């Protein structure tokens, strides 16, 4: 499925857009899941009580509310089943899933895993996700890449090292495991390949003509590029500020849409863009030119003072918008000092030494 | 210090109110730190470039911007020194802070710890925190209690298990730990101090921010109850302008609703002059939880929920209150510890639980 989401500073407008996008796509024969968070506006705008299980509200249109409490207790039962299997003496079987308290980070991990399950079921063409629309959403969506980076470092250290041997053989720990007792990369790589594919994950900016909102979504735009999230376009919603925003979002299409009054969704529905086509035509977050030995990063919303580069062996780290892209350099670039990092037309062009 | 924050659906209004509150309290002689996250509105409204370190911008007014990437990197250097101090062969000494990736949850822990450090320094009377103003801010502020509960439900399960009683009754452990290189009290002391502060309206308080749009009103009422679940005092409501007219006093009884004007073209004085007395309203507001030793009762303030969506259960050693997609595991104090529940009821937005 395509995971479709929206970024912007005003939650009510984002929810209306998500609802309208879901209605439009379901009306065209796409199988749609609209998923929101634990908050009362989506139910109220739909005039429907929502639950942690998808409910059909129209042909091809199901709606679900992610309640982290419920997702946590559902995952906890999977933890118990694994515990019985892999342990001779249970330890956490006592704890009921209804007791567990949601910690920061769990919220995003549980929501992303739920989305992954819905995506993997094959039941949907589009999963419209009405999230927080902000940097927390980006950190969620970036989990496949972020976890992959950690896994690759753990492997380098706690194993794939003498330490990996001083425990792999340790006659001290071996009996301790014998008592009471990768697939990971295929799992993460699937998430990574989806996130990078605009046919599988795309987001759209939502903003009024207020310059404060405009600068906020341009910052989110650049931050999204750091994680490889395609930004397909801009939805411009109404306010007391008038303005043509096309020049502020070149080369993206800006689509001006009307409000929703008294539950008449049709004018908004009719004004929405073709999300799939615009995502497919949007700029690419990263390209690598192996002949000229250059990395080209699309980084709208930032200038050179706001972007930091770090280069440690075969890895380059790009930090911008409080996000970090780790670039593992290919053979044409590895081992060569960076000789330039200059912005041209919202792209940062990183050059590597030829001589 | 007092940590003061704002909950609401529109970030721009929340940042404006945070700036005005900081300017107000500073002009009254309080030493103020204004702290925001990685986003461009606060610097633009202040006409000041912001950094990860406090900058004075007016008498008694310093401002700082939290960047998760920098907080993580600065925490890493402390982890790397501990390696040099308590481990035979370093493992992580070659991992560089610039490369670390911020995962979900990590961002919230790093920011709360940064706040903790600024509060511990004694340099400020008020810390005005411009956060995300939503459930994610609540899960962050609730960390001391949530962590305390995990330590308290699971320590016993792991120490008294067959595998735990073996780690104490096994000679394969002592020469294991020494192959490299009570905390339970130090941890609970650190956690209990955070829980104490959060429960004290002089140390932590939040105010709701909303327009008259019924959709915003219902949203902040839900956040209001969600905040009570974590023990966060909600001192009052700030009503900002919109195309919807309305007196909101009856919607938030017994809280004061203070109507405030916009800020246009750098003129902060109308907003400043309209802000409420934060300290006094927080002192007068309802208490999230009261334990009545005499009447053997626990009274939980739970406004803004559907009563059918408040669940009380005792699956484990403590009663669990589920509401607002948050869970409170009630630690019974001495006067109530070990007394069965004998009833519970709702009344004027309070859940009264009898023992």
């Amino acid at each position: 499925a395509l995971i479709l989401t929206f970024l912007g500073k005003s939650g009510v407008a984002r929810t209306k857009i998500a609802i309208a996008a879901a209605k439009l796509l379901a009306s065209q024969g796409k199988r749609v899941l609209l998923a929101g968070l634990a908050e009362p506006v989506l139910p109220l705008l739909l005039e429907q009580t929502l639950t942690p299980d998808p409910q059909q509200i129209a042909p091809n249109l199901e709606v679900v509310q992610f309640q982290s409490s419920v997702l946590l207790e559902r995952n906890w039962e999977e933890v118990k089943k694994l515990e019985a299997q892999y342990l001779r003496t249970p330890i956490i079987k006592e704890v009921y899933g209804q007791e567990l308290v949601v910690l920061p980070g769990m919220d995003s991990a549980l929501a992303l895993n739920a989305i992954r399950e819905y995506d993997a079921s094959g039941k949907y063409d589009t999963i419209v996700y009405d999230g927080t629309g902000d940097a927390f959403t980006l950190r969620m969506l970036g989990l496949p890449e972020s976890l992959s980076w950690y896994v690759r470092r753990f492997r380098q250290l706690f194993v794939n090292s003498d330490l990996g041997k001083t425990i792999a053989e340790s006659p001290l720990i071996q009996p301790l495991i014998s008592s009471f007792f990768n697939q990971v990369n295929n799992f993460l790589d699937k998430g990574k390949e989806a996130l990078a594919d605009p046919k599988r994950v795309a987001a759209f900016l939502v903003t009024t003509a207020d310059p404060l909102e405009v600068v906020s979504v341009r910052y989110l735009w650049g931050s999204a590029q750091q994680i490889g999230l395609t930004i397909g376009g801009v939805i411009q919603v109404s306010s007391q500020t008038e303005g043509d925003l096309s020049a502020e979002f070149t080369p993206l299409s800006v689509t001006v849409v009307p409000d929703v009054t008294k539950g008449d969704w049709q004018p908004l529905i009719d004004a929405l863009p073709n999300f799939v086509e615009q995502a497919e035509q949007a700029p690419k977050p990263i390209t690598i030119d192996t002949h000229n030995r250059q990395v080209r990063l699309f980084l709208p919303g930032f200038d050179k003072k706001q972007v930091k580069l770090t280069q440690y062996g075969p890895e380059v780290t790009v930090e911008a918008g409080d996000q970090r892209r780790n670039i593992f350099l290919p053979p044409a670039l590895s081992g060569r000092p960076i000789t330039g990092a200059k912005f041209q037309n919202n792209y940062l062009i990183i050059s590597f030494l030829e001589h």
